[PDB]
């Protein structure tokens, strides 16, 4: 997260921490828990090449990574098929938990958005995450987990933007009909944030629009942040996702 | 190169070096001579954000990358406007040097191939450049060009495999219609060759079948390298390099 | 540490963490609390060029790093006047803490060795820190202080093996009277522990016999940790230090 | 060598590098050929520990490294046994040559000063090699010979200056009579110069009079470059190199 804080204790119940073994159960990515027992995620964290279920575990909120670890095993890798690259688009995955989490105030789910859903452009929305705090530059020990408001942008806006200072010809589509695009020069997410969430608090009620997937750097100019657009794929996470 | 030898002195006349300043002009890509004020490349050697000229020169046919240096300024970049990463494609780019370069036996130009040749598996086929030996393994001081002979592979057969191993659904198309395949485990091109060619001796006279372009890693299974197919962006070309 | 295990929290009240200024208070070296306002470590830590005493605090026992630090000040950096390098000797310091600490069960000092102590070979001593758990191998998240039981080697025993496998005369003395030697190739310490305590269980209670100081690398055959010998230098620490 | 410039191709004929066995013949010291079987070096480039001599070749003096490498085998190494790290001393090695070189005006061998040669301070001398360009730096390709000028101090003045901004007693010394001082924060020596030959011009004949050997980093305030100090240790060079 490039220019955020770090997040009060009682916010963001849903963020988890995605872990690779090696060394030590290492962050790689995040999700957000969706159902107590499926974590939303991107599929460029885990695809599109296979990897081995048992080199995976999910850590659900903490404020500080690996201080109070418990970590959780995951049954099944959920990919989206259409997926190959963030940039051609469908960077969206699930996990299937071992078991549903017991949910309580610290720790549940988060709302997905009906499919009939517009987040206005300029809304305030959050994106959260233990990701780098700046281009090439780690989120320093005790890793907090750290907030950051971010203004949703239309599209049109957004594939505007990273025509400016690029060869690209500015009829060829860049910011695909299934991305979102928030963020700016100061606000941002980052390396490590993939797959967490972009959430909107809409009259009252936390609703998950994004899922951190890709973007030219953090926070450069013109070079807003992209996601993957949840009620895009909405379908798809209920054919796997009780509702 | 992966599996190369040394090039002989008397071959790749039209091999060049693509050179960006820092503490000194350091090789980054590979491109090939294709009209004395004209370079092909790769896209993603120079896109698709928009680089300062400056910054930028090209070194001729070289035996060994920087010992006797002798740095050509360019006037122009011209990146094909489809291109923004070369998992989509397009991966195609024009260099216009300030000045012609005279030719000899020594430098000149590649022939480019008419629209209709396809290069079928059983060509022979060679790739050429100073990238590295083997997934992120440089090649070392003092920096021969190096070759290697790399078999076609069918742009089907080649997706194919690419989806071995993967979670993209064996009908989302990974290898497109606008790149060509070749290589093995043995012999691949690496990262610093790309932008160079692979030409192929078609009736006694080397035509430049691709540009080097991506892959997974280097010589990994499943995973041949891929390379721009230079028949499909004739048209482009021709738009801006003479007859 | 190498072979250790996560030390109790009960134990090694003395053990310090010194910190240095940068994008975080990252811990370079160790120390022990000899009084309230007094810690002991390594001269090389903090010399010999003279350093910004802004830029250094000091941690008391902590069993994570980082995750619950409350840094101190320090008010002098008092070094060994002998000091150059680790292996001419006199690697031994002293920093004064701008206030002095409050001590309990949980955080008090290490009592220092009578001068006529030789801590001879069949000791029980250990080594306690944070520092690499092998050769170029980070202690990783969470950093729990880990602890090793080292056997002590006699002097001359250890200065022969440093002679094994090299040039160095066997008459030059490599390991001096200063010093102090531990560790087999199983068990010793690393960089990262430097400046913490080598203490032994003598009648009771737990003297501190070395200051981490310098090896060949960590846990390599022949080549035992060298400690800087306390008792040698407790007339200087004395010059400094209240009883 | 920090602030040289490339040497001319008729100077420093008696400069050779030293190559460790790896992925390519690399470059890791300097030496010079002090006589057509010998050549004089840093026992630090090669020692404390003993080395497999089939991993260690030389090559005479190159313009540029790895171009046109001819490289030599060596039959001994010779570490004075005094020798255990460069700030104790003794820092001065010989390497045998496995034949004994045919000398030309290109490549040939340095004078030895007599033992009562006085290199009176601020005479100027010359460092050569391809070593870093300035701290953590390294010598750009096409790696050519490079050359500074550098005043000779007196020992008494460097100790003095070392001291300058650090803990170690005045009376303490730390450059000690086998050493030799020269530099400044404009001209030095620097990390891969280290074994090569420190000459002076002294009545029209070139003399060695110092083997590069250590400094706190390289051309830092008042931290010049130190040398071992050649006259020092002709005796002990001549038990082994005929007269
Ligand atoms: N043997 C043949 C041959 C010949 C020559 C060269 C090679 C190479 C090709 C590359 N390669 C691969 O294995 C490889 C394979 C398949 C796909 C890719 N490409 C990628 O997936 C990737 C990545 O985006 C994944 C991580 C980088 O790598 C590519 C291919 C060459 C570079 C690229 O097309 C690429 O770099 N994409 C890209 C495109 C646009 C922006 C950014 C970027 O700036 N990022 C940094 C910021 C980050 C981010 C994360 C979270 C949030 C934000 C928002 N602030 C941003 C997103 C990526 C990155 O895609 C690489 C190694 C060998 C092989
Ligand atoms: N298991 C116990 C244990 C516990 C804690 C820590 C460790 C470490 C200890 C260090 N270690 C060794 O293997 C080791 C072993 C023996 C000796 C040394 N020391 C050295 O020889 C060295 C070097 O000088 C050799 C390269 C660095 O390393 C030391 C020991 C700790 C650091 C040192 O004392 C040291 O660094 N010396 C030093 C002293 C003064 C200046 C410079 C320096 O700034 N340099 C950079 C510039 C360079 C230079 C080259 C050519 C010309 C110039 C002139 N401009 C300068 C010279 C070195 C370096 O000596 C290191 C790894 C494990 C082990």
């Amino acid at each position: 997260i490039v220019g955020g804080q770090e997040a009060p204790r009682s916010k963001w119940p849903w963020q988890v921490s995605l872990r690779v073994h090696g060394p030590y159960w290492m962050h790689f990515c995040g999700g957000s828990l969706i159902h107590p027992q499926w974590v939303l995620t991107a599929a460029h964290c885990v695809g599109p090449d296979v990897k081995d279920l048992a080199a995976l575990r999910v850590q659900l909120r903490e404020q500080h990574l690996y201080y109070q670890d418990q970590l959780l095993p995951v049954s099944r890798i959920i990919v989206h098929p259409q997926f190959y690259t963030a940039q051609i688009g469908a960077d969206i995955a699930l996990l299937e938990l071992e078991e549903p989490v017991k949910v309580s105030s610290h720790v549940h789910t988060v709302t997905l958005p009906p499919a009939s859903e517009t987040f206005p452009p300029g809304m305030p929305c959050w994106v959260t995450g233990w990701g780098d705090v700046d281009n090439d530059e780690r989120l320093p020990p005790p890793f907090p987990l750290k907030q950051v408001k971010v203004p949703i942008m239309e599209n049109h806006i957004c594939d505007a933007k990273y025509h400016l200072g690029a060869y690209t010809g500015d009829d060829v589509r860049i910011v695909r009909d299934d991305m979102l695009c928030a963020g700016n020069t100061r606000r941002d997410s980052c390396q490590g944030d993939s797959g967490g969430p972009l959430v909107c608090k809409v009259n009252g009620t936390w609703l998950q629009a994004g899922v951190v997937s890709w973007g030219e750097g953090c926070a450069q100019p013109n070079r807003p942040g992209i996601y993957t657009r949840v009620t895009y794929y909405l379908d798809w996470i209920h054919h796997y996702v009780p509702k």
